[PDB]
């Protein structure tokens, strides 16, 4: 008899949900000709489950920040993630041509940290539009973009007519309703930002009008190039807020991760989302995925897909195959198929776990 | 054979530490005449262990905020707490005679939340003085006090000569060094605060000069009485900060909980700290102590001490008796003395835990 920790994502019972990309997007098949499911690491037998929210070409972080949006939506006791690759160093995103992808990688890490920690304690994830009102005549402007990637959260608001510089203070009201909590971005250009001969230090506050909490960021970097848009990801309660800009462009959330239905602490499961080695990926979801709130799973091999080089891999197929059955015990070392006896002690465990005793 | 969850605090191995009050203060015996150890719930056999930091009459929260200070200091993989009672509704603390103890109870809850969560991930706790520099000629002032309790963290700084009201903006620099992280208070009077015919709305920011993060609180309450000094407990990194007051009195930290030596996640154990029923206690440490980071233990009886009514209780003695031996498994339901078989599945477990399987 053998009850080793196995390298899969699974579920204690039927109460689970997976968030993904093309490698688990059952709907993508209609855009394959001929129709072929092999682009998936997910077993298509799960295509009718109602337990997956995945979109080819997308990722939760991508959708959170950019116009290339998919309304990831799902609910489960145990939450599983297999996405992230669709925002990687490969995409070489930077707000401007003189920016830094490293900043965007740092953002990615901070985002998924909040997502993983919070989905250990809420059943439900979706996206909600965040309404805001700005009183001036200036409109939103797409100042952060690169290739086909256009940032739209937070929004930037253009300077008013009548101002000649960026030393102005302006504000907007944004309102959060419909969720227990909300993940929103608070961002600044962190660097010496040149505009018409003057160097700016971006400053942005958000203010909960009723709790009285001020959350702010001011630029502190001295470099005049190779800097970018640094974001923090706030986890906020419902209420009415001001976005108060003290320098450069006013920024205000336009989308939030909507967290609902508080649950008993239940660690999330996260599968490494990377390209075949020929493209540059990152380890930001690995950094984000820590005990006790997250179990991280990865294959021991290069990602070599059979449909194309980046889709349909033996190693990841195997990891996801655990979704085809119930398993009693989840641990840092893996998933145990039996709840009785083992030869290793499950670490940071959840479920009905075996003893490594005599 | 029986392996039930037992209602004790214990330790997997020798690597543990307890923080306490008189009920575990071995040094207090010298102030008993004749010398009598019965005032303790702790077994005096543990008096030579070097694993306890306790002080009669005190509590971590009491020491954090007030002049009645004890430099709680300790290091351990598993941290245990048996204190809190020395700041309870019984003490009826409020900053002023028109204040609210409920505010102070809320503060207490928020404080211990940060302490418990963080001692699940650091080995070492102590207190450090926080140096600050204020540039004006005004001095600190003891504006918050009641009975023998005098608040000294955060400090209040008096108004300068030359100001006739409290609509002024002033600041201080405070510096955090010597720890991986620091718990400090950020507080305001949350209410309409009357001074010489004018009503104030206290405003306080802290600013990390190098990370650029602004942490602020502004008063939002409309009540003109029955309000008090609301505190939030920030967990900050080392660095150089400004305390920027925008209204009422400038407040600045004078003490921090000093957190050191990052460790693998290890839930803390917390024992209910209450008076005999004849005095008013609170459940704030219970609220603070949640899975996965904390196990809460309580007796099923009134606290009836044998030394005096508030010291040396059978129920709490029993809970603490588990410190006299190693135990393999810690769980929400209790401590399991054996790591092999049981009849219940350990929840949120840590250590070598039994199976409830066949
Ligand atoms: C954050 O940045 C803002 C904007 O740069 C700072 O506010 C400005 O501070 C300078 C003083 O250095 C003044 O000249 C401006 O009038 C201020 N603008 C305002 C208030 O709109 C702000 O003080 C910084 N926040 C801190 C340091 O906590
Ligand atoms: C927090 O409170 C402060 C102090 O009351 C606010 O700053 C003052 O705002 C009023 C405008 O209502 C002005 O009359 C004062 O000149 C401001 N004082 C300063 C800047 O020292 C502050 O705006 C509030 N913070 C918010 C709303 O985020
Ligand atoms: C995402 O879908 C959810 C569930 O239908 C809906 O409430 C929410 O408004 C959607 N968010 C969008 C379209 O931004
Ligand atoms: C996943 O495993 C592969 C193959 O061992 C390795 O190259 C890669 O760095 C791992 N990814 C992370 C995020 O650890
Ligand atoms: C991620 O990569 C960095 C190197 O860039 C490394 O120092 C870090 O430990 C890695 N973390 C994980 C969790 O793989
Ligand atoms: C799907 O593509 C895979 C990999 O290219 C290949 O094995 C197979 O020919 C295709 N299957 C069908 C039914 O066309
Ligand atoms: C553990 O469970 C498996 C499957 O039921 C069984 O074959 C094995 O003998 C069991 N071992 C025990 C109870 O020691
Ligand atoms: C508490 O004791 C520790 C350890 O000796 C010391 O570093 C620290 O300064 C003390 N804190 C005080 C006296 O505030
Ligand atoms: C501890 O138990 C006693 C006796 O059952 C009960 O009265 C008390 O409320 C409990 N305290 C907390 C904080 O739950
Ligand atoms: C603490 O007491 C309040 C009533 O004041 C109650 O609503 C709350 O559930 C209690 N919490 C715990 C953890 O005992
Ligand atoms: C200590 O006090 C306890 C409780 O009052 C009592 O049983 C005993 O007389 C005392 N013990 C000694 C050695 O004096
Ligand atoms: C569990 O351990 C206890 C103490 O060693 C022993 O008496 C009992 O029989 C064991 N039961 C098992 C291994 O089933
Ligand atoms: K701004
Ligand atoms: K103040």
């Amino acid at each position: 008899f053998d009850n080793p920790p196995t390298n899969v994502v699974s579920h204690l019972n039927g109460d689970w949900f997976l968030f993904g990309d093309s490698r688990s997007d059952c709907n993508h098949v209609v855009n394959t000709n001929p129709r072929n499911y092999s682009y998936m690491d997910l077993n298509p037998a799960l295509c009718d489950s109602g337990k997956i929210s995945s979109k080819a070409g997308n990722s939760i972080f991508r959708s959170f920040h950019f116009t290339d949006f998919y309304n990831y939506t799902g609910e489960g006791q145990q939450i599983i993630f297999y996405e992230g690759v669709n925002f990687t160093p490969y995409h070489a995103f930077k707000c401007t041509t003189s920016g830094s992808n490293d900043i965007w990688m740092q953002n990615k890490g901070l985002f998924y940290t909040q997502v993983y920690k919070n989905m250990a304690v809420y059943r439900s994830l979706t996206f909600v539009n965040v309404p805001y009102v700005y009183n001036g005549s200036a409109q939103s402007t797409a100042l952060c973009k690169s290739g086909s990637l256009v940032l739209n959260n937070p929004a930037y608001i253009a300077r008013e007519a009548n101002f000649g510089d960026y030393y102005y203070k302006v504000e907007a009201d944004f309102y959060l309703s419909g969720c227990d909590e909300y993940i929103v971005p608070l961002c600044i250009f962190n660097g010496k930002f040149l505009s018409n001969t003057k160097y700016y230090d971006d400053s942005q506050y958000y203010f909960n009008k009723d709790t009285g909490v001020i959350y702010g960021l001011n630029s502190t970097e001295t470099i005049t190039t190779g800097f970018d848009f640094n974001c923090h990801y706030l986890v906020l309660p419902s209420g009415n807020y001001l976005a108060i800009s003290n320098e450069l462009l006013l920024t205000v959330p336009t989308k939030a991760i909507c967290l609902n239905k508080r649950k008993d602490f239940t660690p999330v499961q996260v599968v490494d989302s990377r390209w075949n080695n020929a493209r540059q990926s990152d380890n930001m979801t690995a950094v984000a995925c820590q005990p006790p709130y997250c179990y991280f799973r990865n294959s021991t091999t290069n990602y070599v897909g059979v449909y194309d080089i980046n889709h349909g891999d033996a190693g990841f197929t195997s990891i996801l195959s655990g979704l085809l059955y119930d398993s009693p015990c989840f641990s840092q070392q893996g998933v145990f198929r039996y709840d009785n006896v083992s030869s290793v002690w499950p670490l940071y465990s959840y479920g009905r776990c075996p003893t490594a005793a005599d």
